């Protein structure tokens, strides 16, 4: 039923821009919509990857490795899934363990990965591939695993035990002003429901 | 020790604008990013999502998810039902309100979370995830009766939770949808709890 009719540039950053939608309703009238896009997005399937990294190890409870890092549009410090956008000519899955590695230090192997997926889809175009890696804590690149922050990078690393995600990451909500992605509190909160 | 030093206004419509934010990064060097914010914040957050657990005696537990036109994204989509937040409104209020217009449900809260971000990266937006259970057995929940406000057009789709990630990903292949992040993250913890 519903369809694009044309979208306008409203106005261009080097990294964001604004459009004017004009889409047709099922009714059959004409309305419009503000619509926000990245402007590197090529070929690429999604704009994006999260990675979730479950780390294991022999004797230890599984941890979800997570990143703290200053957000600029949130104006403090957020913790999320180690993420990333994804290179010209770059596969959803080379992008997730480059990015890992890098915000991280971890080397992971690839377990699954998503469709395409919207990150806020009443208001941007922007999609990610979530991809599942496993981290094997136990093989000895993985011992002391140094981030490789890119130029302007500055990422904390925090490994919490899956069985117990999302009481650690209110304790770290009580004890700090820093705010918790909505991907990664989901996936807390049905690790509890199930 | 990272914060911001001042916000430029580069684009503001109706109901999103863009920013160019200069901040302090760690090393004591000045730089810029390109932000997006809603012109609607007033709350604790933009808006909410449900996560509506419909619980009907001898059937397996389902969630309540939503389709629409999603014009940013120029296709249909699949989200936890979901609005922003009224002046005025409390979270866990704006929660049964939305599940109500766009299910026609009638749920009881079970927990909220704190303010979440959506895309950290991108925008200031965040929302509550309102975990909300709806007995379906009640007669209230019978014929439930979806109340779009003007221009919301939305189909309801239920989906076991026990099965939820592989239901999507069904989806996805077969009608050419995107499932959205955060309903994605949680299906994937529920396949990868214990
Ligand atoms: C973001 C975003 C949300 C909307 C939206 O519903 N816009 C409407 C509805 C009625 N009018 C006059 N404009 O557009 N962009
Ligand atoms: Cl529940
Ligand atoms: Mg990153
Ligand atoms: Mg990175
Ligand atoms: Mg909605
Ligand atoms: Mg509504």
């Amino acid at each position: 039923k519903q369809y694009i009719i044309s979208e306008e540039l409203i106005s261009e950053g080097k990294w964001v821009k604004l459009e004017k939608t004009t889409y047709m309703d099922p009714t059959g009238k004409t309305r419009t919509w503000e619509s926000v896009k990245r402007t590197t997005r090529k070929e690429q399937t999604a704009d994006g990857v999260a990675v979730i990294p479950v780390l294991q190890r022999t004797l230890h409870y599984e941890c979800i490795v997570l990143v703290k890092q200053f957000r600029p549009p949130m104006g403090g410090y957020c913790i999320e899934f180690p993420a990333g956008l994804i290179d010209d000519g770059e596969t959803p899955e080379a992008a997730a363990l480059r990015e890992l590695e890098e915000e991280t230090g971890y080397k992971g192997d690839i377990a699954e990965c998503s469709p395409a997926v919207c990150m806020d889809p009443g208001l941007s175009n922007c999609t990610i591939h979530i991809v599942t890696v496993t981290i094997n804590g136990d093989d000895a690149e993985n011992a002391r695993p140094k981030p490789k922050p890119g130029d302007g990078e500055f990422v904390e690393v925090i490994s919490l035990p899956k069985n117990d995600l999302l009481q650690r990451l209110d304790a770290l909500v009580a004890e700090e002003h820093l705010t918790v992605d909505a991907r990664v509190y989901s996936y807390a909160l049905a690790l509890k429901h199930a």
